[PDB]
């Protein structure tokens, strides 16, 4: 229970200042350093490589706890583990023996530069062009680069160009964020998730060395189409998002209840004597706390299954598909819950919760409303429906 | 027709500047003056007395149109008519003969100072102490004094104190906002409705003269108990709120639709080619536009009944109770609609509608989430249920 | 008010026996004859042809009132007017001169035989093959032939075959239900709407004469595609369906309230003394009564617009398309309302309301759940969404 | 796994005949005997006493499995284990050492006679009169006596009367169903759950011997008041109900999907070619399947906690209350889920799924609509709200 105590104490500290910090936007440098000092970035690194030797259930629990205090920090922390999962699923034994001890000593907080802002999500234009001795040159602009600012390493994705061994192949690389040619642009100014630094990043002539490549170019595509072990990255990452949503939900419900206990007035017109005994106040907390309990218990069970399959040598398409269905289902339920709860709980608090902007309760809705659009829930719902009705497991990709 | 065209033209100009103005909060003086110049503040004053001689259906449609452009200016405009209605329902013929031509010539924009911030609503501590001549001295601070800033007259409520004829009787008056001892405080910094100037007003020995009094002390309480004609004030005012919600909903839907046509990207992962042809985008617009059509059509019929009873010399408890039930029903449907739609419409626009704070679409949710808390919709629901199941009309009050 | 009084009295009498009658299914001959004796089948025929010269709002009110007592009789009554509307929109002047006085004298109650059970709803295989002197011979089986038992005339649709003037044109005709070769099969055995007689009808060498044809073959296709006046048939008919749903909803709500008032027990475990004072019982009635009030008020407005356009010589596509959007909106709201209400109201009554099957309250859900599937509400939603987002009116058909 | 395989095979046979059997109502003797032969009634009896030595998670999964095929048989099965649970928590080791081997050898299927039909659910009037040798005489009529027909023993509750040591104290006993003076009345005729035999049972001078009593008079009240281990009976039983709802939901979803794949027609008006590819069809299955996956996964965690506490020598009120809150939440979520999906899934199948009564899909709604009224979900919601807001665990009782 040590690591979860550490996460709980971090969250408590973040709650003190989240109201003022998220107003300002920009990079939460002090808080990212506190996460560095905690050791929790090393949760999944073996004790023999200097890490904590912990499990995915602990990582997921920590993500939700931090997110309940500060959704931007929960996001950055969660994405770090999505990035680490990808690295761990593709890195060579030589890379792990070098990088993981270095990640411990240098306290790596990972960011990524992957998606783009072209005509649709499938329009990637950041190129990797071959160089002598096996290196590649990266050129182009990425969007939504969460945790790009103050990142020690960047997980970067590119498509091969002018390549003898085949163009259009996906290369992934882990590079220093201060490698020459990398310009983090700092243009993140969002409705919510305001301290995630998910702005854009520009690559001009950026050199990637062979010992920084995560597998061969195109290997990720072969791994996902085959259902090799790396195909677990998507269910892992979508369950990370799910725990952000559950964390936000719990934090909003607890913050509302504290207000209701200390500040709500009884609607004495109706003969109510204390707000905490109002039948409709109680119904609102009951409806949402009940959904939250079930979603949280369900999410713990799926997290255990992530760990079980994480430890296998081989995961069958059926095992991967079943897990993805369970994860997609959890994310759908958590999405609906957090969006409804963060808006409707005002009705259990009263008008003065909104009349004083500085109370800042709208932060929960703004954070959830921003992140839940990451990928459209309507097509997660379609994927689960296509599984149930047509017995088709979703096609492994970066999003399913 | 002409009045509604003027309202439409006002709304158009407000839409240009609302995003910038509402961020700043404070008093929309230029826009209040444009409303003064439009003549619409006199909509319900008879032509005999210099007004437009128009009807409540026209007022309500004008409220919704302006609210759809700028919710604070729709609120200010609507509340002016709630203040006017109270004056019209309690003032003597002699008072109206003087006040109403004055309001036309001087372009009066009314505000109010009524509710307070103590243990529960209508736990009132602002006192009216009788003076030998029949004047009253007012002392205390009012809260939520919408339209208090830049008001030509304030509708004010107090409770008698040191009164041989009975303490605790509610008096009302219409007084100049710069009467000695009136301090309008400018302490309004809210989630939404940011330019309604609903801060506090402090009364330091404010004298109210006998010709400014509206009825006799406790007369409002007796009219409420009687369910007689002055008790129409509440259904009238609750239907004003309803039209703020319908206007916000219509404005949000049309603003989201503009973004969907111009900015949303197709989810090519699912093979869709234009976002405006996505089946799930279309379902969101259809579900909410459909509910809006029915709600608006229903509201027009209730507004018609408001006009009918407004014109009568006498109104029975049964007519008043039936109207209040119809108004409550409209408010319930409009409340649920606007709260769901201003949040869920993000799902038809995509992540970039939230990723870019300056788009500012969240203004609709913030405005509606703030105002819908005015009084709890749960007890409007109880009131309709008590009528339908038990044949009990609501107990008339400032809220029912 | 005379016509509505007659409908109200018919509905009262139907309420007495509906529970026993709908159990058995089959043909409600005594109740159909009661409608014949009432004269209401002639609501839309002019007084100068023997009819009542009434209006569509009267018809719609009578439909909802009768449906609230007996959904099957309300369906039969309403479909009579859909059949009549089709006849009136396509019939020649000499057809109207002979048919309408005859329909009064002989107290005609119309049925139809239109849809079929092939691969999809567009797949029509009942043929019209040319005979000498301009007659046609009809062959094949129709499905869902509402009101076909005890019908004085059937409205019948076929597609031309072996026709030198063109194959696959849609012809419509009004014929005697006992013409040689017409076999009403009596196979309607439904979850709800159990006395609408909507089973199959088999046509074996059935002769149709030129003076029974409603326009030329293919004329309905042209009138709908061009938006000429007969394109009103679909919004007229879809609003008929809407009033079935509103009538069922009102009937179920009122029947539930009676049980709650006289049989529901207080949940004394929570200190409730009377079920009628339970806060959650009151909340259920309030929610649904409020939505019904708004839906009914909105439906009245749309019914008036039907009458207004019914009286026009020409109706533009904007006028027809805006009416169809308003009708579709009303139907969507009424559909959601009646399906939720007829199921959820058990929670306001208690277990014994379901545990005593004889109480029969499930009739409302059975009737509503059956009819609301007539055409899919999801595509009504898409049609409203396509209009609001893309400014595309529904393309006229038998369904839109 | 062996045990779950046996339950799956039973369910598969029950599925073949449930549609025909449940119309008839009455007692499903052949199916009860198949359950007797399966051994599964002994799931919780230790191997030492001739039982299967299985756990509550296995029991709950078997209940859901059987319920998905035949809700009445799942109900009868599940209530057997609620009856067994009461016996296990209150009987002496000496009693269980005789009864449990006898239950194995004689293939006991337990029923109960507990609730009554007086002014409210707390109003109990079936009396137990103490006789001088320590026996009691039971007199009066019980209602809702699930499984009272063909029962090998009945768990019976009464209140002491003519008792010098205190009237009104609750006594429980396990007695033969054919003891002199027991009359099972066969008056069950319900909307759903039609073969649970939950009719009335009348007791005329029925003798209960000392060694048939479960604890001492009032002992159950003392256990509830102290939140001690016997008060686990409620969360155990409420989670049995929860698995009936999850079972019905899964059965209904799977039956609907078979129709959608086999019989639904594409809505060609809108350009659909396959119903199984319709976007709104897929969205219904996706929404409901996703909620079911999360609810089932959360339910498994709670079932493990039931087993954990079942094995404890002592249980604190905090452990009992935490478990009850988790069970209540699962029940709330499952109730809402099954009620919505058993009605809305028609929209995925089409009109002919309701127009052909013999398809019988309404059985799912009828079963779930009937059972979910067992106790009011509104007060389960209040109980979870009171815990979350005010940190008050539910007051232990037969319902909470
Ligand atoms: C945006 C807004 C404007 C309001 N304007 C007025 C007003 O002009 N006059 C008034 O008496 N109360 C006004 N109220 C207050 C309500 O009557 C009520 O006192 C308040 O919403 C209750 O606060 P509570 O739910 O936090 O207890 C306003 C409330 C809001 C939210
Ligand atoms: C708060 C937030 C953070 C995001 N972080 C990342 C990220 O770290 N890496 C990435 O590839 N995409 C990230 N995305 C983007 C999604 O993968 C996707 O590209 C985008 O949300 C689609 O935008 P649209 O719906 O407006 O078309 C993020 C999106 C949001 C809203
Ligand atoms: C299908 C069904 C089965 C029931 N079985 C039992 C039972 O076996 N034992 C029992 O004590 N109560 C049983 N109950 C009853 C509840 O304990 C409770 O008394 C009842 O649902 C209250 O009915 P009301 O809401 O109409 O007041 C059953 C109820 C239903 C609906
Ligand atoms: C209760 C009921 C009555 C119906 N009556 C008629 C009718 O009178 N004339 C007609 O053409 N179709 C009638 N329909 C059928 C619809 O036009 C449509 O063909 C059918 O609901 C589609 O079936 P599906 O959803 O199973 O594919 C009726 C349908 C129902 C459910
Ligand atoms: O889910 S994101 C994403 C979407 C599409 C392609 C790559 C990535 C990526 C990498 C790291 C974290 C998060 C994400
Ligand atoms: O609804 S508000 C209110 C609540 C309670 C007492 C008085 C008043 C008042 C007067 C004018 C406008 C608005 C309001
Ligand atoms: O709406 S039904 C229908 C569907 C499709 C083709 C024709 C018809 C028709 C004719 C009369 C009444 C009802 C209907
Ligand atoms: O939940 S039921 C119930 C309600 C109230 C008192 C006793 C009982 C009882 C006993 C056995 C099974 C089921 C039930």
């Amino acid at each position: 229970h040590r690591a979860l105590d550490v996460a709980t104490e971090l969250a408590k500290t973040f709650r003190v200042t989240v109201r003022e910090r998220e107003r300002a936007g920009g990079t939460p440098k002090a808080e990212r350093d506190a996460i560095r000092r905690s050791g929790l970035l090393t949760l999944l690194i073996s004790k023999e490589r200097g890490g904590l030797g912990e499990s995915w259930p602990t990582v997921y629990e920590a993500i939700a706890e931090i997110a309940s205090a500060d959704a931007s920090l929960g996001h950055l922390f969660g994405y770090h583990f999505s990035n680490f999962a990808y690295v761990d699923l593709f890195a060579s034994p030589e890379q792990k023996a070098r990088w993981y001890p270095q990640a411990v000593r240098e306290r790596w907080f990972l960011g990524n530069a992957s998606s783009e802002n072209n005509a649709h999500v499938l329009d990637w234009r950041v190129t990797a062009t071959p160089l002598p001795d096996g290196s590649y040159e990266i050129n182009g602009t990425k969007a939504f680069c969460s945790g790009s600012a103050d990142a020690d390493r960047l997980l970067v994705f590119a498509v091969t160009s002018r390549d003898p061994n085949g163009d259009g192949r996906i290369v992934a690389a882990l590079i220093p964020s201060d490698r020459a040619g990398v310009q983090v642009n700092g243009d993140w100014d969002s409705l919510g998730m305001r301290q995630t630094d998910s702005g854009s990043v520009t690559f001009s002539g950026v050199v990637v060395y062979p010992d920084e490549l995560l597998g061969t170019p195109g290997q990720v595509t072969d791994a996902f189409a085959s259902g090799s072990k790396p195909s677990l990255w998507t269910p892992i990452t979508q369950l990370i998002f799910t725990h952000l949503y559950l964390g936000i939900a719990r934090g909003a419900l607890e913050e509302a209840a504290h207000y209701s206990r200390s500040h709500s007035r009884p609607f004495t017109l109706a003969g109510v004597e204390k707000a905490t005994e109002d039948p409709y106040v109680l119904a609102i907390y009951g409806e949402f706390a009940a959904q939250l309990q079930v979603a949280e218990a369900g999410a713990r069970e799926v997290a255990l299954r992530v760990q079980e399959l994480w430890e296998r040598n081989h995961v069958t398409p059926e095992q991967r598909g079943q897990l993805m269905v369970q994860v997609a289902s959890a994310k759908i339920v958590a999405t609906r819950l957090v969006i409804e709860l963060t808006s409707r709980l005002y009705e259990a608090m009263g008008a003065r919760a909104a009349a004083s902007r500085q109370f800042g309760f709208d932060r929960f809705w703004r954070d959830a409303r921003t992140h839940t659009l990451h990928d459209p829930v309507a097509y997660k719902i379609r994927e689960v429906g296509n599984w149930f009705l047509n017995h088709r497991f979703p096609t492994p990709s970066f999003y399913s």
